[PDB]
């Protein structure tokens, strides 16, 4: 089996950037939600779209914010720690599976790589156990399609799959998505799109009227 991708701190939350968080209200997330080293103006959040605590690097942000650099410092840097360590596995199971567009697959368990943008523009399936695990490696951008839904099957948790991007992720409008995504760059969300899983983006995070939940 897979080890698991070790989010340190970065696991307690929804969304963390660096460079911030915009929105188009209104967003529905379930989860904490930071942004550092920014200032925390750059999280262009209302507090009733977040259940949970707004971390701010300072006095600036939503009315609600809680300042804590300290806790903002620890969890980008164990999501650096985090994007390094699934970047870094070696031996995958799959090179270039569907030649960069996967659309209708199942994938079962394992660490799967491309050398490419990786498209998905129709429904896919993960299937697996309960404690197996999925790491995908992505050298690209991910595009994920209006109203392409992941669906799991057999026991498979979201709280067990990692998405690492070098480039920028784009989840189309009514696409449903899970897993944790561990991108290099953007995790850019569209019209009422929604994911299971957390955004750790060593860049912005974009919404557009998401619901966004942290996997349990």
């Amino acid at each position: 089996t897979l080890d698991l991708v070790n989010l340190g701190v970065a696991a307690n939350f929804a969304i963390l950037s660096k460079t911030g968080i915009t929105d188009v209200y209104k967003s529905a997330i379930t989860g904490d939600v930071g942004a550092s080293p920014i200032t925390g103006a750059a999280i262009l959040l209302k507090c009733d779209e977040v259940t949970g605590t707004i971390f701010s690097v300072d006095a600036a942000g939503p009315a609600c914010k809680i300042t804590d650099a300290s806790r903002l410092t620890t969890a980008v840097g164990d999501m650096q720690i985090a994007y390094d360590n699934a970047a870094g596995r070696l031996n995958p199971d799959f090179l270039n599976l569907g030649a960069c567009t996967i659309g209708g697959k199942t994938l079962t368990p394992g660490l799967y790589k491309w050398t490419c943008t990786l498209n998905i523009p129709t429904d896919i399936t993960i299937s697996g156990s309960s404690t197996d695990v999925w790491i995908f490696q992505v050298a690209g951008n991910l595009n994920m399609s209006s109203a392409v839904r992941i669906t799991l099957a057999g026991g498979a948790q979201a709280k067990n799959i990692f998405w690492q991007t070098a480039g920028a992720v784009t989840l189309g409008s009514t696409s449903h998505f899970e897993g944790n995504i561990l991108s290099q760059t953007g995790i850019n969300m569209k019209t009422a799109a929604s994911i299971n899983g957390r955004m750790m983006a060593q860049t912005a995070v974009t919404l557009q009227m998401n619901t966004v939940t942290i996997p349990q």
